[PDB]
């Protein structure tokens, strides 16, 4: 593949409906003063993806597996029961984007837009891999140039250059605020990849670690400028402006009007229906190999397909709404973080699991302050929604 080949198609599996809840949201209730918190946040994913990544070229195992062999049976339980959590958390938004998508383009009804899309995931369920290769470059190629699309609004938008740069220095301003940073620290780290992106030669196993780690970076460094492009055009387009439902999902194609045009209520909606349905195919069976990994057997992979859309349903027949579910199962996946770096941080760092590929330990250290951080933000935000 060519030079930049590895960051497109790695990038477009990064942008979540949760991203587009995130991002949205949070420039046009806060502005750019978060642009800081999806630089940070993506600075940390490239640590965690590395660790992870690196885990499972030294050890040959996943993070599950190596639970599952090496920590007493109630620990190994537990990582189980956290590791579904995150997995419902997970795919709850990928298959709530997918349904809302449904609903932007067709306007039926949330309850029919996830019963659409509960036939399309059960039905991509059954197909092999002959027929998702041409199904997943489509949705790559949608979701790819809506980012190319934010990339070039940031420019045409003329932000407020003083307000972005002032936007790149920590500030929380609000208990809001800080609910929002951490649904973006959720959207971003992603602690579902940790448990699953793991899954000879000392001289060969280092040619993997410096490949992968070239191939991420270049990733999440795209991921990153579209991602903080999305929220700085959704600042520009929304922000001190009292627009009726100003960051919310059934309004976020406005951030594109003045380059798209009619078409971008259109391109939106698709870009968002091809976001869940690719990213809610692939995590249902990231959650048959982590449950293999922690326990050595599986549920029927129906049957997993049926209860992780079960909270979907429910939220729907609450009338919740599926932009403000969105933005908290991201706020939910980011408490689950801390609980994945800690075998993560803990395993890279021993030779009888790694071998000659023992992380250095300044990373090491790097890692720890990664996981204090997120624990302090947490903690930080616990205690503002228990009042206080
Ligand atoms: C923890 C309870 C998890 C329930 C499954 C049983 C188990 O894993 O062992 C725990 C046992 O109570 C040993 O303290
Ligand atoms: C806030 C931080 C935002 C981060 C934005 C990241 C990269 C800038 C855009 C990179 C892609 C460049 C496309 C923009 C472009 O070229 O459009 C210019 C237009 O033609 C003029 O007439
Ligand atoms: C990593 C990003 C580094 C953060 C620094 C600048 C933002 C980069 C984009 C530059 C935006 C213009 C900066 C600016 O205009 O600052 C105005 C001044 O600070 C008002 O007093
Ligand atoms: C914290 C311990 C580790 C620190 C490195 C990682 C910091 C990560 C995010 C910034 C949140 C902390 C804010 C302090 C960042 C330094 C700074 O420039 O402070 C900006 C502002 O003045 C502050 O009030
Ligand atoms: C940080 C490393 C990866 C980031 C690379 C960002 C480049 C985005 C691709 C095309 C921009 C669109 C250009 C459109 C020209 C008009
Ligand atoms: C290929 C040219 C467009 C093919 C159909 C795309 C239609 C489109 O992009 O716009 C949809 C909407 O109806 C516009 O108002
Ligand atoms: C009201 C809900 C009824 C059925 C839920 C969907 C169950 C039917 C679709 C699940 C897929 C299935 O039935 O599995 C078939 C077989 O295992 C693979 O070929
Ligand atoms: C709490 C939620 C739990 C819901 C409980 C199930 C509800 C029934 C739904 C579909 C049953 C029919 C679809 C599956 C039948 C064919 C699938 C199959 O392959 O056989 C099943 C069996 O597990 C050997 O694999
Ligand atoms: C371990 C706990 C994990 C997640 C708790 C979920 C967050 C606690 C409840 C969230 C409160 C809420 O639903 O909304 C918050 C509001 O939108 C903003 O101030
Ligand atoms: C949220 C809290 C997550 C746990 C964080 C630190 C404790 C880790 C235990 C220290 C290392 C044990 C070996
Ligand atoms: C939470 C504060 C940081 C906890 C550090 C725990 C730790 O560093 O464990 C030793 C390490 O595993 C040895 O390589
Ligand atoms: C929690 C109690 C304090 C943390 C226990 C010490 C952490 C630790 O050093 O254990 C990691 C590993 O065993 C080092 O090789
Ligand atoms: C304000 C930001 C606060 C965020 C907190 C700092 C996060 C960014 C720090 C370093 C990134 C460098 C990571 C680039 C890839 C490094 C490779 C790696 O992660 O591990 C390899 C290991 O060292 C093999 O032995
Ligand atoms: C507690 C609240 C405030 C604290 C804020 C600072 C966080 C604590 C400092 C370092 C964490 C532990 C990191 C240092 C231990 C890393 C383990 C290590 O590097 O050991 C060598 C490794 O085994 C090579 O093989
Ligand atoms: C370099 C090595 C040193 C590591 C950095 C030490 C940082 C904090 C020490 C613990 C601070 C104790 C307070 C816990 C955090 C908290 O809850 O903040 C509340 C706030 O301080 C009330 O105004
Ligand atoms: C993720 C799973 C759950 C882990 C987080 C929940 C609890 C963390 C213990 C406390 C961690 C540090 C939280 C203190 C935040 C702080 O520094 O200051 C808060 C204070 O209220 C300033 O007003
Ligand atoms: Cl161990
Ligand atoms: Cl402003």
């Amino acid at each position: 593949l060519p030079f930049l080949g590895p960051a497109v198609i790695a990038s477009i599996a990064y942008m979540d409906p949760g991203n587009f809840a995130t991002n949205i949201e949070g420039g046009a209730r806060y502005g750019y003063s978060l642009l800081w918190v999806i630089l940070a946040a993506n600075l940390m994913a490239m640590v965690i993806q590395n660790l992870s990544a690196n885990l499972g070229i030294a050890s040959g195992r996943n993070l599950p597996e190596l639970i599952r062999e090496r920590w007493p049976r109630p620990l190994v339980w537990f990582y189980w029961i956290q590791a579904e959590l995150v997995a419902m958390a997970t795919d709850l938004a990928e298959f709530l984007g997918a349904a809302l998508a449904i609903q932007l383009l067709t306007g039926l009804p949330m309850f029919w837009g996830a019963v659409v899309t509960g036939v399309v995931t059960f039905w991509l369920l059954n197909l092999q891999k002959r027929g998702t290769r041409p199904l997943e470059l489509a949705v790559g190629a949608f979701v790819l140039m809506i980012g190319v699309a934010y990339l070039v609004q940031v420019v045409l938008a003329r932000p407020d250059l003083a307000a972005v740069g002032a936007g790149f220095v920590p500030r929380l301003q609000g208990p809001g605020s800080a609910y929002l940073a951490v649904g973006i620290i959720g959207a971003t780290v992603m602690p579902h990849v940790i448990y699953l992106h793991s899954a000879d030669t000392t001289e060969e196993k280092r040619r993997l670690v410096r490949l992968n780690r070239v191939d991420v970076i270049a990733a999440m460094g795209l991921a990153g400028l579209i991602n903080m492009s999305m929220l700085a055009v959704a600042a520009a387009t929304f922000h001190g402006k009292n627009v009726e439902n100003a960051g919310d999902l059934t309004t976020a194609y406005q951030t594109l009007t003045p380059l798209l045009g009619p078409a971008a209520s259109v391109l939106f909606a698709v870009a968002l229906l091809a976001s869940g349905l690719s990213s809610s195919a692939v995590g249902t069976m990231a959650g048959d190999v982590i449950m293999q990994g922690f326990m050595g057997f599986h549920i029927p992979l129906w049957l997993r397909r049926l209860i992780t859309m079960l909270p979907a349903f429910i939220v729907i027949l609450l009338g919740m709404d599926p932009s403000s579910v969105l933005i908290l199962s991201q706020v939910i996946l980011c408490f689950g973080v801390p609980f994945a770096l800690v075998p993560l941080l803990l395993f890279t760092a021993r030779r009888d699991v790694m071998g000659a590929l023992v992380t250095r330990r300044s990373f090491t250290v790097i890692g720890w302050v990664i996981a204090v951080i997120i624990i302090a933000l947490n903690g930080y935000l616990l205690w503002e929604l228990l009042g206080g």
